[PDB]
RNA sequence: ACGGACCAAGGAGUCUAGCAAAUGUGCAAGUGUAUAUGAUUCUUUAAACAUUUUAUACGCAUAAUUAAUGU
RNA sequence: AUGCUUUAUUGAGUACGAGCAUAUUUGGUAGGACCCGAGAGGCUUUGAACUAAGCGUGAUGAGAUUGAAGUCAGACGAAAGUCUGAUGGAGGAUCGAGUUGAUACUGACGUGCAAAUCGUUCAUUUCAAUCACGUUUAGGGGCGAAAGACUAAUCGAAAAGCCUAUUAGCUGGUUAUUUUCGAAAGAUCUCUCAGGAUCGCUGGAGUUGAUUAAUAUAAUUUUACCAGGUAGAGAUAAUGA
RNA sequence: UUUGUGUUGAAGCGAAAUACGUGAGUUUUCGUGGAACAUCUCCCUAGUGCAGAUCUUGGUGGAAGUAGCAACUAUUCAAAUGAGAACUUUGAAGACUGAAGUGGAGAAGGGUUUCUUGUCAACUGUGAUUGAACAAGAGUUAGCCGCUCCUAAGGGAUAGCUGAAAAGUGUUUAAAGGGGUCCCCGUCUCAAAAGGGAAACAGGUUGAUAUUCCUGUGCCAAUAGUAUUAUGAGUUAGAUGGUAACAUAUAUAUAAAUGAACUCCUUUACAUAGGCUUUACACUCGGGGUGCGUUUUCUUUGCACUUUACCU
RNA sequence: UUUGUUUUGUAGCAAUAGUAAUUCGUAAUUAUCCGAAGUGGUAAGGACUAUCC
RNA sequence: AGCGUACCAACAACCGCAUCAGGUCUCCAAGGUUAACAGCCUCUGGUUAAAUAGAAAAAAGUAGGUAAGGGAAGUCGGCAAAAUAGAUCCGUAACUUCGGGAAAAGGAUUGGCUCUGAGGACAUUAAUGUUAACUCAGAACUGAAACGGACAAGGGGAAUCCGACUGUUUAAUUAAAACAUAGCAUUGUGAAAAGCCACAACUGGUAUUAACACAAUGUGAUUUCUGCCCAGUGCUUUGAAUGUCAACUUGAUGAAAUUCAAUCAAGCGCAGGUAAACGGCGGGAGUAACUAUGACUCUCUUAAGGUAGCCAAAUGCCUCGUCAUCUAAUUAGUGACGCGCAUGAAUGGAUUAACGAGAUUCCCACUGUCCCUACUUGCUAUCUAGCGAAACCACAGCCAAGGGAACGGGCUUGGCAAAAUCAGCGGGGAAAGAAGACCCUGUUGAGCUUUACUCUAGUCUGGCUUUGUGAAACGACUUAAGAGGUGCUACUUUUAAAGUUGUUUUACUUAUCCAUUUAUAGGGAUGAAUUUCCCAAUAUGGAGACAUAGCCAGGUGGGGAGUUUGACUGGGGCGGUACAUCUGUUAAAUAUUAACGCAGAUGUCCAAAGACAAGCUCAAAGAGAACAGAAAUCUCUUGUAGACUAAAAGGGGAAAAGCUUGUUUGAUUUCUAUUUUCAGAACAAGUAGAAAACGUGAAAGCGUGGCCUAUCGAUCCUUUAUAUUUGCAAAAUGACGUAAAUUACUUACUACUGUGCAUAUAGAGGUGUCUGAAAAGUUACCACAGGGAUAACUGGCUUGUGGCUGCCAAGCGCUCCUAGCGACGUAGCUUUUUGAUCCUUCGAUGUCGGCUCUUCCUAUCAUUGGGACGCAGAAGUCUCAAAGUGUCGGAUUGUUCACCCGCUAAUAGGGAACGUGA
RNA sequence: AUUGUGACAGUAAUCCAACUUGGUACGAGAGGAUUAGUUGGUUCAGACAAUUGGUACAGCAAUUGGUUGACAAACCAGUGU
């Protein structure tokens, strides 16, 4: 047999990301003695586009403490901040947003977004268009703190990660039908090659576990064990369930 | 039924190991001078000549049979 | 126990030794093995000047048609709203040179101009558009809007050199004369039925005999003796009609 | 081993014989040839005997003076040269290409095919005096056109870590190297003759080069120390005008309006579609001047020329 | 510092160059190089409007 | 400063083997007509050359043009060609996603010349003057009624099938209904200990990422829908109640090696979930006031019994289904019907405007497709001067028949047969090209698949090491309180003490691992910014002896590797076993003898159905005896086997080989000579005997399985029996046994000597392909060596079947065998049907039908001349000589065949390699 | 060089209609021949061009775009139409 499309993809040669034209990686401020102690607040000067991703972009200046000078951030941008507008970082900010806070001064039912699940990391957890999170339960000794994650789990966190209020910008863009085939290939075009896609029962059997036959069917149960190798996991992957959900 | 338009040159049961039968030769209860060494051997000679100054190198034969101690 | 005894059975055993060395020929075995002939397998290297996909930097598409939202004006109407004219320039919109392709004649040619050309006809031109140079991906691997397609006239596994004079129960060939003898195409076993081993049929060596109109001998008769259930017959004898 | 032939002609080859043998073959004559050749007296030895294998290499036939020498509209008259002109040169005709040209200028690839002179053994699928063929000599000139410098998609390396090595990765805890006077910054190197980017124009000139040569007029970059003269400004440690937007150094030449560490910004620097507008080049009309053409008839007529670069 | 001009200059380069003509012996002269408008083919600049999961 | 600078850029300087009609990237761009850088003509610049020229000019070709009357009758099919086209002014249906359809369909006009009208700017005063530039309307005249005059330039309409649309694809035979697509649905994953993927290892991709994300699948716009089944196969969830399931570990025994036990790994099992996972979704019988039908009922039965829909559909064999319509005529088209061989719901069902070099039917326009051909132009062909190849070639080229390897140029017998040469042509040379690609064979391959055989990367699970420091709690070996029984003894029975060892559960930080940074302040209270108080004196943060890593062990593992997938055979395959055996016959009177010949049997059975002895006689029939009868049990007569003897068939058997009794284990240990098959090898199955111990019978005797002919198995390995026989490579193991003697290394004698293993001899565990390999499929992507030893055509022998012709006379014909016929039976002929066979061809004889063209036959349809009738005439029927002359136009189908509409004089049947593809 | 003989080989014509005979023969009626004659036609064969039609790079005329200054005369657009 010959090796499967999925597999050509780990060696990374046309596979690897489009990216000539992006701006740069979206962190947080590297935590220090100002945010462990009061706080320290920078003006945002302005509101870009990231080629790629679907979110907007703020860029944000921070005056150096340890030395004479300015200092450029760039931050995933929550829905109403504005140019010319002053935002404050640290474990004393007041609640506004755009502010961004140790969780454990939250109180309970706060939007939350670009959150650390541990402390000093730097930002991972809530990031795409129109996401946010909820702060649901506070431990009573303190050093814990419960959110609830978009997708519906429920993690607990230590209690000094930081967050930023509010939600993330430009959200509700999945509401629009793309309607042309040309609007994907103008989508996919900035991000990686994975489209258009053809399917495993048009092939011939040396190229997929689908191929072959005189009528286009699989012939075989198409849920697959999550023990499998890596050229033969290609249907459904350790499906507990199949067919229409009722609930 | 297949090969062959014509002419000249080339073109296919051999060599080595190991066994047997047949036949020629030498000696005969024996037979074969191994590897070496010796010599008034040294164009030929890488051939030929020699054998350690009641005489235990080795092979095959002179005795068979049995899993075997053995006989 | 220095085991004994006629027993019976077995040995490639014994009963006053024949062997060893050496030419040559022939037979079967291993080797390139009478000569020339695969489809394949393995080890190590070369190639993206063609073509496939991604990426960087640049360049290119005569002319014409249609007329979305927005805007100005006029007419109705109690409100809500509705009618007519102009302006405007949207769209993977329409026709069509060039460019990029290849529907039909199942046309020409088919010892071609050409190892894919020529003529007319046809599809396509603001977008998933076309071209150049640079750059990334290398063989059981790569690339594929998917035809088992393409990867230098080579792809249901590229090209180059070695392992290698790989192996073939199968096709083809196998070179002076005269003289003498002269076949088999049955049989047994066989992953055996286009093969092989074994018996039979043939040749060549050698001894023992006969050479005494004898004896041994004979695909022949005669004399003596033996065994048989086919042709014929029977159905009033058995069985079955 | 024996015993023989040859310049008074060996081997080989061609045609033969009142010749021998059942036969494969021996033997001899004449011609050509010009230097070696046998042994049958008996033995030894081998890469030792061809009609074929779509056998191997080389040479030669019938087919046969045959198939054929058909795209791209098309040729004619006279003269020169020459041994010899349908396809070399000159003049006169009739035509084609028709700016999306067999017109001009470059890239990739080629490497002297370029030029002048000579010249025809072979080639230029008919001819050939022609030619990109053959021979002998020549020809390519830059501060301003390019490369060279920068960085891109990317390539190769360093430290470390893997692996027997060959090789794979490329900061993953390097006392990394460099630069601003002792302190700061901080891996190296290559990759674009269409992207970024100091600076030039016109006329003339050769058989063959030209924004490169000649003539004239300009521009850019660089230029160390010491003095001396000259130009100009400023305080007698740094000048003025305007209410403002902002402006001012015109000396051969608008050259000078202080400003260290440290810090911020701008230019380089950027997609597509649609119409409106401006300037330059292009084309056209009517006057003036100059040359040419038609002219039986008509035509104050038909055609050509009437130009002006960078730089201040 | 105000006017039609006393007046010149193709603003300098620049006519000394180029082009089109007419003469003079086997290289020199001389004359011209100037008045008013249309069409929109190509190139570049300007101020704008619109499009993008 | 250094380096480049000539020339070509295709037209002969580049690549294509060449001076090859191919391929190959950028910039400049005039006049006329026009919307136009289109087409046609022209000025500047370039050229007048192409591997040749002259003459002639017929067949045939190739590239073109025209054609009276008809108008698709041609053909599989309107293939090719024709018709239409620019602008302006009118007029436009169904249907529709309201945007379209649309250039729908249709109609009228257009030259030239002479005129009229309408559209701006500027400067002096509603007046006056100076000046453009191209468009658009109207009118009169005019001409062989012509005018987008050349160039340029849509045919349209009514319907059916498929795909929604723009897009993409097999470079060089397939451009599509195939791929893609937006829309819809399902699955995995909260992260540097995560999902998917790469790597030998170290390390990487997605990732400059973070659930509105990345990864893995299916379907394929909109509209309206998406039914029932979790039994099977997959996937997934819970676990010490729970069976099985490794290493390690612990215990018992033993001199030790061993041996025997026990225990919370994951998997499977047990118990659940899931169909927009793979997939599935029934028969029989009766019944309503005429028939017919079956709302209704009964019955078998599944995990569930095909729901909404839809249909002789690109899906229905029968089939050219039945009805209607379209035509003159319809295997075609459309609309209906439905027990549908074998329709059906994201394997998506049913529809659908717009779109398409997609598949089909009809209508108008148009025409040389056709009736039915003719004429004409260029370039070839032709003759000439120059120049000048190749394929192919056993030898060569007239026929008829014969025989022959069954189709001859050569052989036999005949016909015949007279130099040399030019141009055409396609009947033959089973013509050329290529070691047949279909079929079979080979103990020759390869690609692909899987619940074929054997393995393997990856992944999941357990142990040991890496690996340090404290604590607590439950066990277990080491002690003390008992119901009982047992023959002192021998064993379970109640609650803390013993030292150690173990599960498990916590705490610590320094091993180990991760993250961030310029390793930049010890814990609390849309200007510029640089020369306080209290509390204590490993860069930081997060995990932590868990991860990770190394060795070992178990599960899963077509993701991957290697290999295999019998023989016979009227071709192979499917069937069967004729593959190891046995009875009868074919078998031709010794013996042997074939076929997928004929009728059958075998892989067993028996403590007696084996051995011996004695007594007895069987099947059946007749007569007779209470219940008793056709048959119960009793006597008597007759009785050559007509019974019985394990199982096929054949042979044998009467004081027995059969039945009934009595006693028994000869169905026992060892050895020879030999018969059957046959090589005169094995196995196996038999015959005659010898040595030993026994059974039976009074005894002579008989007995080494079954009255005779079938009823079965090598080497290697394993397993139990036998022995006064052996071994384990310098030696010993009963035993210092028995006698002496010591002052010890003393002397002599003996059949019998550790665990474990090996070995000799005998039986058993099995190979049925039976003289004995551990073995699944597919190739329509295909390879190689061969085969006319072997299939798919023509030809050859045969003639069952197919077709045609005879003989006899029951009966038909009102009557009457034979005008015309002829049942029950019988003899032939032909090779225009289909079979049977396998002789020729597999280093190749082009494989359906039509079109075109010639010739042959007669078994005569019409035309010529006759005979007979159940013959008035007319019209016909049976038959003789006879092959001279004819034997058509169309609708449907690829058709041969078939069927219908027509005309005709009649619309006969056949052959020539199933005549005829250079 | 003219005119001839002619062995042998090839060979060619075919079928139909109407009318008269005749509403006759025959027949109860209904119906209704043969044969011969006349005038035409189908298929085939061998020629031919007075007439009709087809054909055009003999010829004459008309005309679109372009080009010779105009008229006249012409030419190009592979045969402009
Ligand atoms: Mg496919
Ligand atoms: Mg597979
Ligand atoms: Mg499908
Ligand atoms: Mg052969
Ligand atoms: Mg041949
Ligand atoms: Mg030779
Ligand atoms: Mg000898
Ligand atoms: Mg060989
Ligand atoms: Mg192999
Ligand atoms: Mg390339
Ligand atoms: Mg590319
Ligand atoms: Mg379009
Ligand atoms: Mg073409
Ligand atoms: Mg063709
Ligand atoms: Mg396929
Ligand atoms: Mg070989
Ligand atoms: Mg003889
Ligand atoms: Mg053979
Ligand atoms: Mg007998
Ligand atoms: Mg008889
Ligand atoms: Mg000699
Ligand atoms: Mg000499
Ligand atoms: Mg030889
Ligand atoms: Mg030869
Ligand atoms: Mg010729
Ligand atoms: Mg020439
Ligand atoms: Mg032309
Ligand atoms: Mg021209
Ligand atoms: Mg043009
Ligand atoms: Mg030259
Ligand atoms: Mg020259
Ligand atoms: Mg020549
Ligand atoms: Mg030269
Ligand atoms: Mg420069
Ligand atoms: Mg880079
Ligand atoms: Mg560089
Ligand atoms: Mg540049
Ligand atoms: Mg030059
Ligand atoms: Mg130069
Ligand atoms: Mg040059
Ligand atoms: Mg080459
Ligand atoms: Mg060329
Ligand atoms: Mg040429
Ligand atoms: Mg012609
Ligand atoms: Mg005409
Ligand atoms: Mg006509
Ligand atoms: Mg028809
Ligand atoms: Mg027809
Ligand atoms: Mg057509
Ligand atoms: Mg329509
Ligand atoms: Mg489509
Ligand atoms: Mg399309
Ligand atoms: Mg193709
Ligand atoms: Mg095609
Ligand atoms: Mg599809
Ligand atoms: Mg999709
Ligand atoms: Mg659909
Ligand atoms: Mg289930
Ligand atoms: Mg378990
Ligand atoms: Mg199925
Ligand atoms: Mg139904
Ligand atoms: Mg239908
Ligand atoms: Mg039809
Ligand atoms: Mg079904
Ligand atoms: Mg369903
Ligand atoms: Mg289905
Ligand atoms: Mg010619
Ligand atoms: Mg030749
Ligand atoms: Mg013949
Ligand atoms: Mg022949
Ligand atoms: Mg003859
Ligand atoms: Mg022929
Ligand atoms: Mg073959
Ligand atoms: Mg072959
Ligand atoms: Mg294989
Ligand atoms: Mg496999
Ligand atoms: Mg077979
Ligand atoms: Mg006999
Ligand atoms: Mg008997
Ligand atoms: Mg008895
Ligand atoms: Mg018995
Ligand atoms: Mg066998
Ligand atoms: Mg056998
Ligand atoms: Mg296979
Ligand atoms: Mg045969
Ligand atoms: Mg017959
Ligand atoms: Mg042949
Ligand atoms: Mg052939
Ligand atoms: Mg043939
Ligand atoms: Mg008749
Ligand atoms: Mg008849
Ligand atoms: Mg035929
Ligand atoms: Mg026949
Ligand atoms: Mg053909
Ligand atoms: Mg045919
Ligand atoms: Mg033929
Ligand atoms: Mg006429
Ligand atoms: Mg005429």
């Amino acid at each position: 047999g010959r090796v499967i499309r999925g597999q050509r993809k780990g060696r990374g040669s046309i596979f690897k990301s489009h990216n000539h034209h992006r701006k740069g990686a979206a962190k947080l401020r590297h935590l220090d003695y100002c945010e462990k102690k009061g706080y320290i607040k920078g003006l945002v000067k302005d509101i870009i586009h990231d080629p790629g991703r679907g979110a907007p972009l703020a860029k944000v200046i921070f005056k150096r403490t340890e030395k004479y000078g300015k200092k450029e951030e760039l931050i995933i941008a929550s829905e109403g901040m504005f140019t010319g507008q002053y935002i404050s970082c640290g474990t004393k900010a007041p609640l506004s947003v755009g502010n961004i806070l140790p969780i454990g001064k939250m109180p309970e039912g706060t939007l939350i977004c670009n959150l650390e699940h541990r402390t000093g990391n730097r930002g991972t957890l809530v990031k795409a268009s129109g996401c946010y999170a909820t702060v649901v339960g506070q431990s009573e000794d303190g050093k814990k703190t419960k959110v609830r994650l978009p997708s519906g789990a429920k993690k607990t966190i230590d209690a000094k990660a930081r967050a930023m209020v509010g939600v993330v910008g430009a959200g509700g863009r999945i509401d629009k039908p793309i309607l042309k085939a040309g609007v994907a290939h103008h989508k996919y075009r900035v991000k990686r090659n994975c489209w258009p896609k053809v399917r495993g029962v048009a092939m011939n059997p040396v190229e997929h576990p689908h191929g072959g036959g005189n009528h286009q069917h699989i012939g075989h149960p198409s849920t697959v064990s999550r023990s499998a190798p890596a050229g033969q996991k290609v249907g459904l992957i350790a499906a507990r369930r199949t067919g229409l959900l009722r609930g």
